[PDB]
């Protein structure tokens, strides 16, 4: 920071500049910041409420607050998601630069219901990146919080608090307690600015293509095969009996399934089918009970989204997994809503690659024939990974979160994160902001006790984003019309993407990445 | 180092999610008789079970428990018999110790 | 343009102006929700534009005395073209710029 309270610290960008290769996304918002736990550090845990041996948590809740940008559609204008998916392979972000700046600070009085609020120039706020990631981290868990989609909305920063080891709702020895002043942390006051710079790690590009081929089908429908199979175990029956007999074919246009391959379908874990018509569903509650999910230290954790799996068969749109979608809200939808309201994703772009993540793996035999013995098989729902799988992460959405931390740990199969996006050793870094406590008049005679009385005040500026993207370029020689993504067309009440006529911001549906297709 | 955060719980206590799961298959009985309802509720601090999360635990080989009190324990040799071992060539091989899991 | 004037692929381009939103105290516990909540303020101050203009000579030979653009003479209640007794300022009729005359 340089000047004084008169003059602005910094301008305000929200811009888009495709160039080339690259996309850089400009956002800027306005923000503010309450006073969080009256400046204390409280430790939260499920004995308050009793909850469930699943559910029971221990940890911290801090004054702290933090600013959040983990939505592609924080960065990206509808328009600009177009051009994006549209013309693109793939894309990963670069470099990230960060801004605070305008910062106000509000102090608020309440008398006998009137209140009055005026400007502090004198107090200051907090702001510090931890770049050593030395603190919980709690990006990538997919909260609300972040910048809001829509430029000339004013959002509230979320607070700050962690979790820990716990025992039933105890702490265990190994607990941490973080104290988040013990970190150095720049001080701002109305004329000061914040900025720092990041470079993200080198990571896989996103795939925003859709293949045109399936593994089963990467053959030559023309070409029959040297390789034999073993076609019958009987002779042909002439309506008689059955007589013993090994015949061989050839693999070829006949006959593709029985046709020998290289690959193998990716891994599943498998979940439950539900349909979106509530007459095919059974009468019960399956939701938790029929639920598939993981057993982690006595605790029952369900599994969500899953593994990357394609979500419905061939000709099946209504049915879906159980808790194997990425499920988002409609404008205006509570936070609990029943199926009309609720946006609805679907894989359906990983079918050549990946199974259907309401069906079986395969098939296999699990006893050894004999004269007597008949031959048994039982089928498998979940298969970890085989030499020779191939498979697709589940693809990222205009409201999807763009990356997650990959913990620390000693080993770690494929990083991707579940729900989506770029898996990242080394994030970027969480920013963190408070307001500087601000003491009530102390009582004129010594007293050691804590204060706990300060000025009830808030602060309140901008705060600017810009990411760098890279893309790769779309070369298919097809020669037919790809998919797009097209805009409504015909009449309606009221544009898509837009706000309606009482000013509110509503997004109609998700929009994934993958239209334009590539050979598998 | 042993860490001191679990997969489970890496979220935010304090802050509630923004993607729904299916929370219940009935309409919320009124004790008469359930009706066929899709419901979704967001992942929250109330319910971290149902949460979305982006990590699964490590791989395991699963293998059978023993108590160190011996009434607590059957009466009968699972020694060897019970035992978690893979089969190799004909042999089967006991699995020690096996894939680094929690013991207790 | 038919009203009249200057036609310009690239005219003076728009200046927009507003009022940074000034949010009102946020409740101290996290919601997601708009604000819709703002302190009422606006804004003042001072605007100037400079434009520069080009002239065409009047070159004409006409003999006779040219048409011109003539205040009233006569006395009345109060003059053209400025403040009336209210401090109302009043423009009595428009002002065209066709007057001098030249060969067709
Ligand atoms: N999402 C994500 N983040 C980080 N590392 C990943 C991810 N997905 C896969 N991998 C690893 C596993 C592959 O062997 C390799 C491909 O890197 P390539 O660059 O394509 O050669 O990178």
């Amino acid at each position: 920071g340089a000047d004084g309270v008169g003059n602005a610290s910094g301008n305000w960008h929200c811009d888009s500049t495709w160039l080339g290769d690259r996309v850089i996304t400009t956002s800027t918002r306005t923000w503010a910041l309450p006073t969080y736990n009256n400046h204390l550090y409280k430790q939260i845990s499920s004995e308050t409420a009793g909850s469930t041996n699943d559910n029971t948590y221990f940890g911290y809740s801090t004054p702290w607050g933090y600013f959040d940008f983990n939505r592609f559609h924080c960065h990206f204008s509808p328009r600009d998601w177009q051009r994006l998916i549209n013309n693109n392979w793939g894309f990963r972000p670069k470099k990230l630069r960060f801004k605070l700046f305008n910062i106000q600070v509000k102090e608020v009085t309440t008398n006998d219901g009137v209140t009055t609020i005026a400007n502090n120039l004198t107090s200051t706020i907090q702001v510090f990146s931890d770049s050593e990631y030395q603190l919980p981290y709690v990006l990538g868990s997919a909260h609300q919080g972040c910048l809001p989609p829509f430029p000339a909305d004013v959002f509230m920063i979320p607070q700050y608090g962690y979790l820990t080891l716990n025992n039933g709702s105890q702490s265990v020895g190994r607990s941490s307690f973080y104290c988040l002043e013990y970190f150095p942390s720049q001080m701002l006051r109305t004329g000061n600015n914040f900025e720092f710079s990041y470079s993200f790690e080198d990571v896989p590009f996103h795939s925003s293509y859709a293949h045109s081929q399936s593994l089963d089908r990467l053959m030559n429908p023309l070409i029959d095969q040297y390789l034999y199979y073993l076609a019958r175990t009987q002779s042909n029956p002439g309506g008689t009996a059955g007589n013993r007999e090994l015949q061989f074919y050839q693999g070829g246009p006949s006959t593709m399934a029985e046709q020998a391959k290289n690959w193998l379908p990716g891994p599943c874990f498998r979940q439950q089918r539900v349909s979106k018509t509530l007459d095919q569903n059974n009468n019960s509650n399956f939701a938790w009970t029929g639920a598939t999910k993981y057993h982690l230290n006595g605790r029952n954790s369900l599994v969500n989204p899953g593994v990357a799996m394609a979500t419905h068969k061939d000709d099946e749109d209504r049915f879906f997994p159980s808790s194997g979608v990425l499920i988002f809200g409609k404008t205006g939808a509570t936070n609990k809503t029943t199926l009309e309201n609720v946006l609805m994703t679907n894989e359906e772009e990983i079918r050549p690659t990946n199974p259907v993540a309401t069906e079986e793996y395969g098939i296999v035999s699990s006893n050894l024939q004999a004269a007597n013995t008949a031959a048994q098989t039982q089928v498998v729902n979940n298969q970890g990974a085989l030499p020779g799988m191939v498979w697709q992460n589940r693809d990222v959405y205009l409201q999807g979160p763009i990356w997650a931390k990959i913990p620390h740990t000693d080993g770690n199969f494929h990083p991707s994160p579940l729900m989506g996006g770029f898996g990242l050793k080394h994030p970027p870094p969480q920013i963190l902001i408070k307001n500087t406590p601000v003491p009530a008049n102390p009582p004129e005679v010594f007293t050691p006790a804590k204060f706990a009385s300060f000025i009830t005040q808030y602060s309140t500026g901008q705060v600017s984003v810009e990411i760098e993207w890279e893309l790769q370029k779309e070369n298919s020689k097809r020669w037919n019309p790809e998919i797009q993504y097209t805009s409504n067309f015909e009449k309606q009440t009221g544009v898509d993407f837009a706000v309606d006529s009482q000013g509110v911001y509503s997004e109609p549906r998700p929009i994934g990445t993958r239209y334009l297709t590539r050979n598998l």
